[PDB]
């Protein structure tokens, strides 16, 4: 019984993906991508909407699997507000980093998913009573996955893991 935010996000990603299949990636990127020219500087939604675009089935399929389980866990035990904050801040800062690496043409919940990984893990390690935790097995796929990216690029994974670890560390200061 996943919460609202978890559901809305999932629906939002499927709606955009379908829109992309009907209109074409490039066409949807013109409206949803990170500002690609000074004139779009104030299209404030762009700093977040890039996370709603995916370029294949596995891409959105894998991202939505992690989101539903990690975001669901977070929303159930920590509330919708917490999930919204983690999402917004991870989408923004992860988009910001990716941008300087490969330019404005990118998309996906990768950065957001990693923040959830980094948040749910450190959070469960520092504040067990939070009711959240990332299986030490899953934390291995994650890191194995990032390293695999640096070879076989998406600096969104790194900037995302950072925001999550940071926020978690911060929400865990009041030890228990």
């Amino acid at each position: 019984r996943a919460g609202p935010v978890t559901w809305v996000m999932m629906i939002a990603c499927v709606v955009v993906f379908i829109a992309m299949q009907i209109l074409g990636d490039q066409e949807v990127m013109l409206w949803l991508a990170w500002p690609f020219d000074p004139t779009l500087k104030f299209e404030f939604w762009r700093y977040f909407t890039h996370a709603l675009m995916h370029f294949s089935l596995m891409h959105i399929l894998f991202n939505l699997l992690w989101w539903w389980y990690l975001g669901g866990a977070v929303e159930k035990r920590l509330g919708s507000g917490k999930l919204i904050v983690i999402t917004l801040i991870s989408a923004l800062l992860s988009g910001y980093v990716q941008q300087k690496f490969s330019g404005p043409w990118f998309g996906g919940l990768s950065g957001v998913v990693y923040a959830l990984m980094g948040y749910v893990w450190l959070r469960g390690e520092r504040d067990p009573q939070s009711g959240i935790y990332l299986q030490r097995g899953l934390i291995i796929f994650a890191l194995i996955w990032i390293v695999a990216g640096w070879f076989d690029a998406n600096g969104a994974h790194i900037a995302g893991l950072a925001v999550g670890l940071a926020m978690a560390f911060v929400d865990s200061l009041n030890a228990r």
